[PDB]
């Protein structure tokens, strides 16, 4: 028996439940599991968003149904990140103001996949009527029901729950993660330890024994979790492993938030999470019942706390000395290698990117998913180790460039801040997609249809970004080719077959507008 026998995770939050609960039924009962996390002084909840894989790859992997949880969380939809203000200069202000073009200032990332026409996706017809003055419509608008349903505030499904999109989930995280902890514990025999890590014991080659707790305690392991934050107690401390600093392609290192209370009867619920621009950042809002959270992501070197937060504060209209504030500095980059010697980082004491594409627990599910795939035994072969390293690294750093591409492709010169994001260097993978995209080309075109996509977490993950959505950010921020696919020039019969795709995605827009509740009674209805 060369089998790890007790597996330790540093620190609860999402990561470290996530982690336990995942490994629980992937593990079979085979392995002991322990949670080591200090007992937390609450902090308001200020909303985290997700991406649309998180029930079939996660929640439904573990048996729990999507109301069950959801009805612990607060949680409520997701069908897009709509950006607001990200190409007109100016205070931040929730309010979208007019290009010169008169179009109004917002464009959305929606969640699945466009159709085809002879192979030619729906995206590239847009882009030659436009290109030629044949339409006027933007790109999220033409090939999108999503966004008509969006703009009236519809639900993503019907009062029956016969589903009409595609969605992902808003959450109060510190709930999620407290829902998991009792699943844990009570259905799969988790053994919570609250307490403090004092010191970290190891052999004569550098591989963790056990961790010492601040009561004297001393917990015995083969395979330790770091999922300690962005302290990196194990990964970075004992270890030793250095962190990649990448602040040379994201300059963001720093967030105010608060929960703000909202009459949704009023106002309704906005099914999409919002990312409004600001002067030396952004600022996320993310609905929920009763309230929405919000957060300025800021840099420090263009804005010091105090201006941040009465920026923050002048949006919503905030008092800014009767509110409560989190303030958090961040690390931006990743480690060197996530997994070292017998010690594995999942969450913040691995990498982090600000949440501008809700990529933090989907950077969890993706480690874990990787680590029960790579599960080593006590001779820890070293392949299994740099296999997994490999596939961590490049998922972070695709991600990495993605979202650089958001503020390098800004037309924003009003600020220092907007201005300091066009004189740092683009990665050169991204480099190339910009190239290819210029040249009317797909740029990584889906590989298979939606439920195959979205069923199949390895399709998703190696297809992770696709063309839809560097349409999306390069096309809202006003980035065109500089010509059409040439090849739709010699394709009439391929033309009009795509009229025929444009007016199906109105048709099912002006239909559903009509018929689907409103978010608002959707969640008045799963809420009970
Ligand atoms: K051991």
């Amino acid at each position: 028996d060369n089998r790890i026998k007790t597996v330790v995770i540093l620190g609860g939050g999402t990561a470290g439940w996530m982690t336990a609960a995942y490994l629980g039924k992937a593990l079979q009962n085979t392995v002991k599991i322990v949670v080591l996390e200090a007992p937390t002084i609450p902090r308001i909840g200020v909303g985290e968003a997700t991406v649309p894989n998180l029930q079939r790859a996660f929640f439904d992997y573990l048996g729990i149904p999507e109301e069950e949880w959801m009805r612990e969380c607060n949680a409520s939809y997701k069908m897009a990140v709509k950006f607001i203000n990200w190409r007109t200069p100016g205070e931040g202000s929730p309010d979208p103001r007019t290009l010169d073009d008169g179009h109004t200032d917002t464009f959305h990332h929606p969640f699945g996949l466009l159709p085809s026409a002879d192979q030619i996706p729906l995206s590239h017809y847009w882009a030659a009527k436009r290109l030629q003055g044949e339409t006027d419509e933007n790109f999220d608008e033409a090939c999108f029901a999503d966004t008509a349903i969006m703009n009236a505030k519809k639900a993503p499904r019907f009062l029956d729950m016969r589903r009409a999109t595609n969605y992902a989930w808003h959450f109060d995280a510190s709930k999620v993660a407290a829902f998991l902890r009792n699943f844990a514990v009570t259905k799969q025999a988790v053994e919570h330890v609250e307490d403090e890590m004092t010191e970290v014991l190891t052999d004569e080659r550098g591989f963790i024994t056990a961790l010492r707790t601040k009561s004297g305690r001393i917990l015995q392991g083969d395979l330790f979790v770091d999922c300690s934050g962005f302290r990196g107690l194990l990964i970075n401390k004992a270890m030793e492993e250095p962190f990649i600093d990448m602040s040379d392609h994201l300059l963001c290192n720093s967030a105010v938030a608060t929960a703000v209370p909202h009459d949704d009867e009023k106002n309704g619920v906005e099914p999409y999470t919002s990312s409004i621009a600001m002067e030396a950042g952004w600022t996320w809002k993310i609905p929920m019942l009763g309230r929405f959270g919000s957060g300025h992501v800021y840099s420090d070197h263009f804005a010091t706390q105090d201006e941040a937060t009465l920026a923050f504060s002048k949006l919503w209209g905030l008092d800014p000395d009767n509110t409560e504030f989190n303030h958090v500095r961040f690390r931006v980059g990743r480690n060197r290698r996530a997994w070292v010697r017998n010690c594995v980082s999942v969450g913040l004491a691995s990498c982090f990117v600000e949440p501008l594409e809700s990529s933090g627990i989907y950077f969890i599910y993706a480690a874990i998913h990787m680590l029960a795939k790579h599960f080593p035994d006590k001779t820890f072969d070293k392949v299994l180790v740099d296999r997994f390293n490999r596939e961590i690294e490049e998922m972070f750093d695709d991600t990495r460039d993605f979202l650089q591409a958001h503020y390098y492709f800004s037309p924003r010169v009003d600020t220092p801040f907007w201005r300091a994001n066009k004189e740092l260097k683009l990665a050169d993978s991204i480099k190339d997609k910009v190239e290819t995209y210029r040249a009317g080309l797909p740029v990584n075109l889906p590989v298979t249809d939606e439920g195959t996509y979205y069923g199949n977490f390895e399709a998703e993950f190696r297809n992770f970004w696709t063309n839809g959505s560097y349409y999306c950010i390069f096309a809202g921020l006003g980035l065109m080719p500089r010509n059409p696919l040439p090849a739709l020039a010699y394709k009439p019969q391929s033309i009009a077959e795509a009229e025929l795709l444009f007016a199906d995605v109105k048709r099912k827009g002006d239909t559903l507008v009509e018929s689907l509740p409103s978010t608002y009674d959707l969640l008045r209805q799963l809420h009970g």
